[PDB]
């Protein structure tokens, strides 16, 4: 096999090769022989025609399939031994075919890039000391009990966190203004829901009396003629509500999944659920530090064929939450993954060009405790574990999960890994 490449555009390549006349008449003869003895008539040949004149006559019904076969076993044999790696599948581009003749085809791909990983040290990350606080939990319980609380009600001290009915009108200095039209309206204070300062002057009224107040709109308000300016409002206070933290009986308390009602175990329910959130929190502001650095550092050509595999797995991954619609997520823009798209892709090169630097492997043992942490909340994690040890392909899986972190920690290695302490909130902080 004659085998000719070419450099195209960045990490492009055309493979050129060229088929012999006869390597292409003898593969004639054995599909012919094959289909012959597949479907059982290899028996009836008597030889009294040789086999290359057979496949000069009834070698059509075969050809294609054959040339098929060819042009992909010669183009993997090329690139095993021109040590070439395509990345995503490659693209036959056959020239024209004349019988009896030999046969050149091209085929077209993208290489993986040379990573020549940088800055490794320059890297800094942050490692955050916490921990989650009796104070925490104490917050937590009073969150939960808000959560689903009652409006009773009350007169005369309109708190900061108060739900109230009114109807007011807005002066800007001696004018109603486009809006300001209010019918007995409801105000659940302390959610910021108004505009600042607003609700902070009807922190007083009594649940009945009238007044009015003194409020400006921010600077950047929607309304190009009220934002700056101040304004006044005519407040009919008629209603005023206190919520009322209420249940804690065994009727509330096991609500939770706190089987015994027992006080002293909703608050391990809580603190074990939280310690848990927190440990998450902290694998990603580790794990994210670390591999920006990486990436930031690193910036490497990205072939093709690969976005466009991670974007099809992202839109498939956007049908499935979006009701699930197979094949339906083929159908949402491209460019609505484009981005994060090439970020996975890249990550994915780097944290594999560092696998090969250090000669990784996937640790059993790590990977064995990912199985348990990810069995721990089924009704029995033994059968989960029995189940996903038989199955070679959830487990595969399983180990680039694992080889994935030891990827990341042999950045946070080579890494200035400052370390600090801090709140439980601060880490609660999981917004991306």
């Amino acid at each position: 096999m004659q085998v000719s490449v070419e450099t195209t555009q960045g990490l492009g390549r055309r493979v050129t090769i060229t088929i012999a006349a006869d390597s292409i008449e003898t593969a004639v003869k054995s599909e012919l022989v094959n289909v012959a003895k597949k479907v059982r008539i290899d028996g009836f040949r008597k030889g009294k025609v040789p086999m290359n004149i057979v496949a000069q006559r009834y070698g059509a019904s075969v050809r294609q399939d054959v040339l098929g076969d060819l042009m992909s076993r010669n183009f993997i044999d090329a690139i095993i031994k021109e040590k070439i790696n395509p990345a995503g599948a490659p693209t036959y581009v056959p020239g024209e075919y004349k019988l009896g003749e030999d046969f050149t085809y091209s085929v077209e791909f993208e290489v993986y890039p040379e990573v020549e990983l940088q800055g490794l040290e320059a890297i800094e990350v942050e490692k955050p000391i916490v921990e989650v606080t009796d104070a925490d939990v104490d917050g937590m319980l009073d969150t939960l009990r808000k959560q689903q609380a009652t409006w009773k009600e009350k007169d005369g001290a309109v708190e900061a966190e108060d739900r109230v009915t009114i109807d007011f009108t807005g002066s800007v200095d001696g004018e109603e203004f486009e809006g300001g039209k209010a019918s007995d309206f409801v105000l659940a204070m302390g959610q910021g829901r108004m505009i600042p300062g607003f609700e902070d002057g009807i922190k007083g009224h009594k649940a009945g009396e009238e007044f009015t107040i003194d409020v400006t709109f921010p600077e950047e308000y929607h309304a190009e003629n009220l934002k700056g300016k101040a304004a006044k409002f005519a407040i009919n206070l008629k209603k005023v509500e206190e919520r009322e933290l209420p249940e804690l009986t065994a009727e509330f308390i096991k609500r939770f999944g706190v089987e015994d009602g027992s006080v002293e175990g909703l608050r391990a329910e809580v603190r074990k659920n939280m310690e848990r959130e927190l440990k998450s929190a902290i694998r990603n502001r580790v794990k994210s530090q670390a591999i920006e650095g990486l990436v930031k550092a690193n910036d490497i050509d990205v072939p093709a064929a690969l976005i466009d595999s991670e974007i099809d797995v992202l839109r498939r991954q956007a049908a499935q939450r979006f009701g699930g619609n197979e094949k339906q997520a083929l159908e949402l823009p491209r460019e609505l993954f484009e981005e994060q798209a090439k970020r996975r892709v890249v990550v994915g090169l780097l944290l594999g060009e560092v696998i090969r630097t250090n000669e990784l492997k996937a640790d059993e043992e790590r990977v064995k405790g990912l199985i348990e942490e990810m069995a721990s909340a089924y009704e029995d994690p033994k059968e989960v574990i029995e189940f996903y040890s038989k199955n070679k392909e959830l487990m595969d899986n399983m180990r680039n999960v694992a080889l994935e972190e030891q990827a990341v920690e042999a950045v946070l290695a080579k890494a200035k890994v400052t370390e600090k302490e801090t709140t439980f909130n601060e880490l609660m902080n999981q917004q991306a």
